[PDB]
C-alpha cells in the first residue's frame, strides 16, 4: 500500500525555496512516528533539502539522472521506485510536490498535516477530490509554547 505524508498550511502551500516555511515540531513527531520501519522515496529537491539519509526508514530517491550518492537507493520512474520497495505492508511517499502529484493516483491513504499558517509558498499539495478520500483520523492542537500554529493530524483513505 502507498501513502502519502504531507504537512499543508493556508491554500496547500507546502514549500517555499526548498524548504517548509514554518515552526512545528509537533509534525516532526507525527511525521517521524508515521514513517519510522517504512521506505520512503521521495524527489531529488526534497532529498538536496534535507542532505542525509532518514534513519530506520530505506530512503528512495527519484531523479531521472544517475544518482550521486551511494547512501541511499535511486530510481528513475515511479514503477521502479515501487519495485525498490519490496514487499512491505505500507510505501511512504514523502514529497516534494511533483513526486506527491504522480504518487497520488496509486496512493490509498494521505497523512496531511494541515497547519494553520499564512505562507507565501511555490509548491503546493495536488488538488485532490474530496469525495475519492474518507477522513478515518483527525486530532486539533491548538498553538503552544513549542508549535506556533494551531494545527490538525488528518488520515484519509481512499473509498
Ligand atoms: N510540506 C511538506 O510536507 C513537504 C514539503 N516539501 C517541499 O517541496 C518542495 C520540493 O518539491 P518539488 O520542487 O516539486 O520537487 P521534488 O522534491 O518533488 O523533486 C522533483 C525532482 O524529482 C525527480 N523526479 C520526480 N518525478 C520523477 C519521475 N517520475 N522520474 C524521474 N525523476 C523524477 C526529478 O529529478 P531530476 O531533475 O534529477 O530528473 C525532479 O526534478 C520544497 O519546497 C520542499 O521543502 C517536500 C517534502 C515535504
Ligand atoms: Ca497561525
Amino acid at each position: 500500500m502507498i501513502s502519502l505524508i504531507a504537512a499543508l498550511a493556508v491554500d496547500r502551500v507546502i514549500g517555499m525555496e526548498n524548504a517548509m516555511p514554518w515552526n512545528l515540531p509537533a509534525d516532526f513527531a507525527w511525521f517521524k512516528r508515521n514513517t519510522l520501519n517504512k521506505p520512503v522515496i521521495m524527489g531529488r529537491h526534497t532529498w538536496e533539502s534535507i542532505g542525509r539519509p532518514l534513519p530506520g526508514r530505506k530512503n528512495i530517491i527519484l531523479s531521472s539522472q544517475p544518482g550521486t550518492d551511494d547512501r541511499v537507493t535511486w530510481v528513475k520512474s515511479v514503477d521502479e521506485a515501487i519495485a525498490a520497495c519490496g514487499d512491505v505492508p505500507e510505501i511512504m511517499v514523502i514529497g516534494g510536490g511533483r513526486v506527491y502529484e504522480q504518487f497520488l493516483p496509486k496512493a490509498q491513504k494521505l497523512y496531511l498535516t494541515h497547519i494553520d499558517a499564512e505562507v507565501e509558498g511555490d509548491t503546493h499539495f495536488p488538488d485532490y477530490e474530496p469525495d475519492d478520500w474518507e477522513s478515518v483520523f483527525s486530532e486539533f492542537h491548538d498553538a503552544d509554547a513549542q508549535n506556533s500554529h494551531s494545527y490538525c493530524f488528518e488520515i484519509l483513505e481512499r473509498r
